[PDB]
């Protein structure tokens, strides 16, 4: 908003937009799906005010950022160098990098590939899942049985891009409302993440009024980005999941040493369903400060829980600044 | 903005933004390249407090209207499907269509193939010239000699773009100062549309101050739009000329003959290089109330002489209502 | 008499025969058909006072037949027939369509009604552009077995069957569309290809129908031993660029006097009910709807002197 | 007398022309031709005692004509004039071809001499497959200018060309190459297209030569206009592919008996009078080899009489 | 090896290999899938010692001849070009082409096409079958019922080839012990050929000790050739069936008339499921010698029984000779 | 040959063979083009004996390694999880990666992208080069005027493949002998890797006697394995450096930072004409223990000069285990 300012960056893959706000270490903050560097706008003044230099970047495929036309220049590869670049771009050597949702892979990635520039890596929602042995579509596919797990219903290209251009404030408001903190039942929850032969993931999804996290003007937003950008950008980062599993097969099981911090929904699926992950961190995380689950939080942490967010963030930061298990937070 | 209102209308291809302002007759307007219906926000207020509805659509590959993956999707017909069901989801059955630069090809042949639904036609910058013999690449690719003429520079997926996406804000920018009345001379302003093999269009592009119809907040809406929206839907306009020139047979020749409007700038490429297209508007545009040339104006017509263009628009159509 | 010409168009040329003077009258045949469909027509429309011409549709006989599959969308049929009459040295024209011809004409009509100023229609009724993708309708048609629109989408496919024997195939399908040539059991399997058959498995065999001499099928089958029939099936093959490209005329009615003749034994006809019964906001100038008893598919051949009743009547009734 | 017949091939159809009883004679029509090039012969063998037939070639007149292009390489020609054959209910055959015939029957008689046990060739001489690619050698002749050859492989570019006016491009192309209708300059430059020209953009105009009456070219535009000229071009298109194909018969001579007539003022002859000067090794079987003064490329219409009487004195020879 | 030469020749598809070994009229061996020259090991001696000279070639895909990347440049016609090619590299005229396995056919189209340097054909394991009416993969695709056909799971290119990558020298052992004579039963035999949805060939491979013709040296060699050539070379050969079929439409029926010998296993599965085949060897191979049958052998017939496939070949050769 | 012994191991892109010899810390060589993992045979006695486990991979597209058909799975990226998943398969953490020619750049992106498994880096002939800014292919265009440099002669699929295939044993033979060590003057040396339009790279090819390093039995093994495995796995490397260039963006302008040795030969092209990246070292390779060029010495180095580059190996190598300047040695 206001104390923030935009930026346009270059990077090798072409342009990279982002809002950044105050002074001192780099705090690259990544976005999740379909989201925006707008949902950080929480985290912004309260990182400024912290006594930390906060930069929220719209992803390769988002907003103001490029969006390359092929889909696999939305491979891994691409978001680790977008943000080598702008850290770079930004007058820094090293930077902690903290990322939500699809913004967690590509945030621990970065700190994986690149642990003399990303010194430390925040990671909410997603928990940490080191390369695997199993390609990830074949995996996609078991799911379901009858249904088909959403993952797979977004690889092909222009499919669930017809679903959410029928209306895409509608598709965005009933999946934000969808997966917020108690919004459906687990039961209903779980079902909406699969669809039918012949249906549509939207159709799923609930109808009432916005969420407290989400005002009307936050969707007019929302939904004002992508009625520009469209969905291809942001969908094609999950037609990348197999080209992942084979670029990163150097790093096939490699941890993350480097400082780590974990912040999950109690109320997500992306934490509950990858619990495994979670559980291994000790070895795949070893550098792990802590896991931190917020109670009755769903899927939009740090817009459902924004000084809760801020508070964990700079508390850890501060804490490597001046230099295991589970921890619950309550309401 | 304070006035107009925004709305998502639903069309056969998808979602189509607009501004609207004002009551009455609808009078559609429709930007070209590289636009948005941000470069009407002068004649909306004034189309409204003139007694009309006006509507400024953002056009199928702009800003919040939708943009199709397929190149063909930016074909001649989709646009006039595009614009047919913006008048009905407004709840009007027939409509004044005025369009600017590629709009205006948009809006001919609105008018040209759904007489019964835009009952009078404006045509900026861009005169009408009904569909010909010839393949247009045929044409493009003829002139500029060893240069490649920037419609045949277009024609390329990514390589447009690729230039553009350099600086999405800067190549803009010089492309609105470069035909911005008088910001070059008449030698400069020709060669700015042909690219010598290895160059990039916008190497002569002039550098330097913005124009004066174009604030630094001007500037940041249209740059705005297309660092979201990027260039290819614009750009696919141009990559369907030949497949126009295919759909459009049916109409070859044929004249428009609904009351039509023509307002040009002098200095506009897209006004003296089509005198031609001028000279035959007798027979192409029978219903033709008179072809407005504005001395010293160059192509942005309606923001560079928003109060002339204002006027015309407003005195054509109550021509029309009495 | 009647004479051939080749006709300049922006698609490349178009095949016609004409006969007689006066108001022209275009014919626009079907789907496997030829000019030569409209032969008892031409001299009745010549008695009458007309100048008829029946055009080779792109694809078939001596017009021109181009490579890409969507050379054959409706835009091109339709810019084939205003090139025609104006090559023809006419403004105007009755445009009057069979099967495939039929929304060929009915289009011709929606998006040049300065030029087609009436229009008839055959066997298949005038649809307004609706908003459902026609391949998603003709998929989930059937189940199961898979609607013979849907066999003839892949390139190639439908080819591959009808050059087994394209005499034997034209034949068993002339048959088999032949008012009372099926029961309606057989006649409703005709459409479905069950999976790994051919289309042809279930037409009928036997003697060729009352109106397709020996000499007749020679003709048909001298046109298609050369074209082959990937021009004819390109038009099916275009329905969904069709639906895409006539969404600027979505819903919109046919206004100027129309005529329609279908057969109480054409599916065409009864499978298109709806249609029908919603012409009096789709025709709005609909002279009548004319159902002939008995009749199945081949219209024109299978009723001749009745087809060029009600079309010579309807036309004299126009201009008076 | 004269008797049109559909014999069914392993590639689908060749339709054929046939006329007279005795020992088969197979007559395999040029570019771009038709079975109709032969009329003049056909009632000539069959007074003679023989039986010709003389068919269209795959993608001509009522033959089939398949979509792929590589349906049209050499080992095709050859399955349809083997199955040909032996739907005539003959086990061996005298094959005589014309220019595209020419390596047509050629190869007939190379891959089953069983069946052709003697070959007429005539205006392209007989060259054993070799060993360069035949692509690359028609791009570096002319520099420059692209040889036609090179011109034909494009899908759809002469296709494009032709179309403007099939007539009239056939017209320029029969009288082109008639013996004595161009200048040896004007000769030479209209198998060369500048870059962006057309290559009928030198094509002669004016009177028919003397070999094609109007109705003669009603009859070929006829067929062109129905069938396109794709299937006749893809055999150009096929050049590379026959190279490859042949490979197994590099260098092979032809054995059996063999005639060769071709024309002074053709170019096919002057062109190749390397494969000529090589006959005694690379056809040792030949009767001899015949340059019809003043003749120009369309031997058996511009010569009718004098290729009738070589035809029925040499097949008469053999059998003797 | 001790005796036999090794040589490299050129032919109009590229560099062929073989090993070659005596001296006297030539006999050209032709080795199936998945195999090598070496599998001609134990008849390159008694040959060359019975007077003539044997040459082993690896076809074209395999170990080291040439190896072109289209699919289509392992039709029928290349393997014949390749053979001719072979014979007059060597200095010769004619030849006796002996073929097994897919170096059956690759022998009797040598023999169809080239008579005039095929004099005399030898085919083991695969029957002699003229070219028919039915398209092949429409026939693969029908038997086994909800199963797939090994030669219809071979068409899709790297689907096979994925599968045995996982171990190229485990499914050779596997393959070479489930074709050996006696190493399944029949029922176990038959389906090895057939592939369950979703699952693998080698699946019903059978796995423990090798076969008695097939020592670990012997398998050293054979992997050692794959896990340098991969297996598309080889698994080509089966996607040209329906190039073949259409190729070879010019001998439709028709029969080979040179003197000709067949010897097959009576375990092997390409021997007893083409009983059809054999019993028209009285017109399609008239100039048949005999058809003879290994009781107890498998699918290997010069491995398994190497001194036996000896002496019908130098028998058979001599009694040409005289 | 014998005391190494052959193995074969899984990775995730297939099937890796290796001879390996000796006991003690693994030493990862990685050979060039157009070579084979018998480019070591010198080395592998000589490192065994000096006390490290030696182990010479082919390189995927060679010699028995899988070689996958698609041209992008010879990406850097693959390489580099290649060499990971052999240190793994072998049953070790770590691992000293030494790569000639095209191993040299495989060699030191291992050390780049996987510096907690590739602790150490030897560079032959070609030295590291960071990913630079512009497109390669690019510039390898810029080069020659005129001529083609080979470099883009090679990008075209089956253009090389034809010309090799003429005569694969005459093309190495020439090859090998061309950048022998004063085989050619600089002269027609560097006009060997140009090709004019039409001709081909042999055509500048000496057709002499095999050179001192190549008996006409090392000859018969390396066309006897380019003459079943085909070239196009070898010059699939070539035709990655645009798809490379895209992938290392992360590492833009990255220094190796590990220890790391060069040995180049002085009549090498591949050490003369990139000069400016050898003598970028002190920021590229901070870590270098020492640059050395053999005086006479061609492309072919560790075969050329067996003694000399066994003694700097270990020399090396054993500095390190028990832990700037052009270093120029004479013969
Ligand atoms: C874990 As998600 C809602 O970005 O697919
Ligand atoms: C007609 As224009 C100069 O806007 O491309
Ligand atoms: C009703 As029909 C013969 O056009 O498929
Ligand atoms: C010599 As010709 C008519 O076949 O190109
Ligand atoms: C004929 As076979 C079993 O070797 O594919
Ligand atoms: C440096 As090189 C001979 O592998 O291209
Ligand atoms: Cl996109
Ligand atoms: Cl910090
Ligand atoms: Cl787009
Ligand atoms: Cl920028
Ligand atoms: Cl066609
Ligand atoms: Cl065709
Ligand atoms: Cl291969
Ligand atoms: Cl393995
Ligand atoms: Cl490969
Ligand atoms: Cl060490």
């Amino acid at each position: 908003e206001k104390g923030a300012v935009h930026r346009l960056v270059d990077t090798p893959g072409g342009r990279i937009h982002l809002v950044e706000q105050g002074t001192g270490p780099l705090v690259l903050l990544v976005h999740g799906f379909p989201e925006s560097w707008y949902s950080w706008r929480h985290q912004l003044p309260a990182l400024a005010a912290a006594g930390y230099r906060a930069a929220a970047i719209d992803v390769r495929g988002y907003g103001r950022s490029a969006k390359p036309a092929a889909t696999d220049a939305y491979r891994m590869l691409a978001h680790v160098a977008d943000n080598t670049a702008v850290v770079h771009a930004l007058g820094e050597e090293t930077a902690t990098v903290v990322g939500h949702d699809w913004g967690s892979p590509i945030a621990a990635n970065s700190a994986l590939l690149r642990p003399d520039v990303f010194t430390a890596v925040g990671l909410l929602s997603v928990p940490y899942a080191p390369r695997g042995e199993h390609r990830p579509t074949d995996g996609f596919a078991r799911i379901g049985g009858d249904e088909e797990f959403y993952v797979s219903y977004f690889q092909a290209p222009g499919r669930a891009e017809a679903e959410i251009e029928r209306d895409v404030r509608g598709w965005l408001a009933g999946f934000y409302t969808g997966l917020t903190g108690g919004a459906l039942t687990p039961e209903e929850h779980g079902r909406l993440f699969f669809v039918p032969p012949g249906a549509h993931l939207a159709d799923r999804f609930p109808t009432g009024p916005l969420p407290a996290w989400l005002t009307e003007a936050d969707l007019d937003v929302y939904s004002g980005e992508f009625e520009r950008s469209g969905l291809t950008g942001a969908l094609n980062r999950y037609r990348n999941v197999d080209r992942d599993w084979e670029d990163l097969a150097a790093w096939h099981g490699a941890p993350i040493t480097q400082p780590s911090l974990f912040i999950g929904g109690a109320l997500d699926a992306s934490t509950t369903w990858m619990a495994d992950a979670l559980d291994a961190y000790p070895a795949t995380l070893p550098g792990l400060s802590a896991a931190h689950i917020l109670e009755g939080c769903g899927h939009w942490i740090q817009q459902e829980r924004p000084d809760e967010v801020n508070r964990l963030l700079t508390q850890w930061l501060d804490g490597l600044r001046n230099s295991l298990e589970h921890h619950h937070h309550h309401h």
